């Protein structure tokens, strides 16, 4: 009763609006699950009572991957546990699944736990942009965490960046009060279906800004051994936008 | 040296300028030291290290008390300890100790050490600061350096003027709104080490726990470990609590996952 209570003034699973074909959705905040922290059969049955007034009609899921990374990830053990508790047709109600700011390590876990994940049927939809999310739900049947939505207000964005690695990729960096996001400007497959992606680093995660030259600048991100390395042509404008926000950052923390 | 090598990195005691009577100044962030997690003799030593070069000649200290709580005290051992551990002559040589920011709680701390406090009580060497411009005044053509994040809470600030805190004893405050901070500067004096001083206690959003709208006259506040309330009157209230859940909920809405 203690820790379950708890999932719900979490906000990791809830229920909220109706699209338009007229089904109930619900939301999955998926960086709000912490692998190691919260008891696995706790969500999954705090999720089946939310559900289970529910799931013998049609209904949608709305994943919100803002943020997910490895500190949120569902064990191999977990992960396929899902596919097998809920009954049958509940797992045949669901009429469409919304992937919301797929990124690059959730790319990878899909590509990992590819064998595993070939049930996801052209019910899933990425949405590229939070505009697309309109043409299922109205504006104003949306229920996004307010965190969330709150990450797309007041960015200052460079197209044209290159990331370079192995392999390039062309993107557009977005620096916000809080974040930067880097957004593919090239399509990637993720779970059979061509998506951008888009990554995102608090300014609580950037540990080193460095400014190479007039276009190159490269990001040390906590917990992640290599440098994102970008070029641009305004690469010094750029450095400058995300010093500032982190040191906009830095002088509000606790003493 | 892995440990007292990090206390360089906490700055909580810098040197900074040079005063107009012409002598080195450091610079005390009390808010920055965390009683029960930082060796003590760690934080004398890297004073003690960081003053060996000077305190032979007059010196100068600058207190940032801004955000002070318990948290950040002084142990009685220790307390004491800091009065015996430093060499005669350096203590002499402390030209003065200008105070900014002092608060409720560290009035209070005084009042119950005033045992160990005893020698600077009534000091002409202590000089209490009401905003950084006065600071500036006493340093080279004004070139004050608190800490930045002491500086941001100065700035864009939306103050509502005759408030009054409501107590055993009332209290007459002005109540300022920032953006990462509510503050409660009084508008009375009252003693701290026997001077007569303005009090000026700040509350973090992070701190800003619960907010009540009593009449269009009243609100109270509910502060983080703090079991009292808070609760003030004021004309414009309906207003002073709007721009308090503004303030809220912008930092609700960063938190980590
Ligand atoms: C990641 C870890 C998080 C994995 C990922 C992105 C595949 C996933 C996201 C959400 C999720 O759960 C939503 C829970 O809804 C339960 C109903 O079951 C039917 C379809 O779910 C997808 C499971 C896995
Ligand atoms: C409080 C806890 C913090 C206590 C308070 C306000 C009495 C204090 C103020 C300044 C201080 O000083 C650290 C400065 O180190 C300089 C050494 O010189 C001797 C005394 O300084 C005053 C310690 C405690």
């Amino acid at each position: 009763k203690e820790e379950f209570k708890a999932l719900k003034t979490l906000s990791i699973f809830y229920q909220a609006g109706t699209s338009k074909a007229g089904n109930p959705i619900f939301y999955y905040v998926a960086r709000r699950f912490k692998t190691g922290q919260i008891n696995g059969d706790l969500l999954i049955y705090h999720v089946l009572l939310t559900l289970k007034p529910y799931y013998a009609k049609p209904y949608e899921i709305v994943v919100d991957l803002t943020h997910t990374g490895p500190s949120n990830r569902f064990k191999t053990d977990f992960l396929s546990k899902w596919f097998v508790v809920f009954p049958g047709f509940a797992y045949d109600n669901v009429s469409a699944v919304y992937i919301y700011n797929c990124n690059s390590w959730v790319r990878e876990y899909t590509k990992y736990h590819e064998r595993l994940l070939t049930g996801l049927s052209k019910r899933l939809v990425f949405i590229d942009c939070p505009g697309k999310l309109a043409e299922h739900i109205e504006h104003e049947q949306q229920k996004l965490p307010a965190a969330t939505l709150a990450l797309e207000e007041d960015l200052k964005v460079f197209h044209n960046a290159l990331k370079l690695a192995h392999k390039d990729t062309k993107v557009s960096i977005k620096v916000g009060s809080t974040a930067v996001q880097v957004t593919s400007a090239e399509r990637t497959k993720v779970l059979g279906q061509s998506v951008f992606l888009n990554d995102i680093y608090y300014a609580s995660e950037i540990e080193e800004i460095c400014l190479v030259d007039e276009n190159q600048f490269t990001l040390t991100i906590a917990n992640q051994g290599t440098p994102l390395t970008f070029m641009h042509q305004e690469c010094e404008a750029i450095v400058q936008s995300i010093i500032h926000i982190r040191t906009r950052w830095e002088l509000s923390q606790p003493d």
